[PDB]
């Protein structure tokens, strides 16, 4: 229905998802001079030692690496968060060239891509209930710039030709998402939304300040995926990012001075 094409992209989404023009939409531009250091924020606790990846899926708009979220294995806590958020999946947004691809921007700078690690608040019991609540999800966002290769990304890269088209999946067990993190966990945070339909306003965004570096060859492989299904006219999966939305009555807080 919706997508990132020439006729169904972000500027059209509001016609079927009117919350697209809402008061807490994501992504946003992070103005680094306006974001205030908040001494009351805590260090993030990223606890992925027991993560169980299961499968990788091309869903027609990105690829999702899915985790076993049937109990508290990989969780996110601390930072701006109360309680425990379970990792359900991660995916990326990226561009057709290195000068665009991220959803969040930093002083209007676009990165080549952006990783989203999606977690749901276990106090609501299941993901479907969590997305109906203003504190239902926590998404950890990590920028990608092009430079040296990211060793921990290569296993993802190498499975992509097996899920080229929409609706294809493959086994993807024993993947360690810790290999996708930067050194520092300094972050910005603000209340927002899902960045694809249904655009629900249920997310506490935690965006890391430090980008990870990936190689040109790695991101080039992202750009060989297809939005289309098998046998259909080839549409390269590129520019699957929503642009920055109005900040409205929101404050972006920094965990660092
Ligand atoms: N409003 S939307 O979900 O982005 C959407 N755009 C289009 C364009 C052509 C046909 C169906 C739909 S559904
Ligand atoms: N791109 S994101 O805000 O991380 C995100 N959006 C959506 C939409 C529907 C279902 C899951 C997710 S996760
Ligand atoms: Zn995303």
């Amino acid at each position: 229905h919706w997508g990132y094409g020439k006729h169904n992209g972000p500027e059209h989404w509001h016609k079927d998802f009117p919350i697209a023009k809402g008061e807490r939409q994501s992504p946003v531009d992070i103005d680094t001079h306006t974001a205030k250091y908040d001494p009351s924020l805590k260090p993030l606790s990223v606890s992925y030692d027991q993560a169980t990846s299961l499968r990788i899926l091309n869903n027609g708009h990105a690829f999702n690496v899915e985790f076993d979220d049937s109990q508290d294995k990989a969780v996110l806590k601390g930072g701006p968060l109360d309680g425990t958020y379970r990792l359900i999946q991660f995916h990326f947004h990226w561009g057709s060239l290195d000068g665009q691809g991220s959803e969040h921007t930093v002083d209007k700078k676009k990165y080549a891509a952006e990783l989203h690690l999606v977690h749901w608040n276990t106090k609501y019991g299941d993901y479907g209930k969590a997305v109906q609540q203003p504190d239902g999800l926590a998404v950890l966002g990590i920028f990608l710039k092009v430079g040296s290769a990211k060793p921990g990304l290569q296993k993802v890269v190498d499975v992509l030709d097996s899920i080229k088209t929409k609706g294809k999946s493959a086994d993807f067990t024993n993947f360690d998402p810790r290999g996708l993190l930067p050194e520092s966990l300094d972050y910005w945070t603000y209340p927002g939304s899902l960045t694809t339909p249904p655009l629900l306003e249920c997310v506490t965004w935690i965006v890391l300040k430090e980008p990870i570096s990936v190689s040109s060859e790695q991101v080039l492989k992202f750009r060989k995926l297809n939005f289309n299904g098998e046998g259909e006219p080839e549409e390269l999966m590129v520019d699957n990012w929503r642009p920055a939305q109005p900040l409205k009555n929101r404050q972006i807080k920094a965990s660092f001075k």
